DNA sequence: GGCAGTACTAGTAAAAGTACTTGAGCTTGATC
RNA sequence: AAGCGAGAAGAACCAGAAGACCAGGC
DNA sequence: GATCAAGCTCAAGTACTTAAGCCTGGTCTATACTAGTACTGCC
């Protein structure tokens, strides 16, 4: 076995069994301009 | 020594995941 | 260099469970 | 032009396969009813 992310043997198992529903599927969204710099637009 | 009675041997009796199939609802066309 | 009695072989001659369950080390 | 029937697609439900390695000891192993099978007293 801030936020919770699947890691270790479970995560490796999901990666190699190419599961459809990951236990903790997430998105690393990256901002472009001012939204990226300031926090109000973000 | 034969008949019937009886005990023994036998012989039969508090898993999880993925894939496939079926049913229902949509999509399209044909007919009156 | 030593040197003071004799020998030779008849017959024939290893063993399986397997299965289940439990405990235990790593 | 509208309705009905047929075909196609999607979602849900049910069934089938895998669960680390090797290594050491121990104990335990079908009733149950049955017909025949012989013995053995009883007469």
């Amino acid at each position: 076995n801030a936020k919770n992310v699947t890691l270790g043997v479970p995560r490796l198992k999901e990666l190699i069994n190419i599961s459809k529903k990951p236990k903790t599927p997430s998105l690393t969204v990256f901002l472009l301009g001012q939204s990226a710099r300031d926090a109000e637009r973000a």
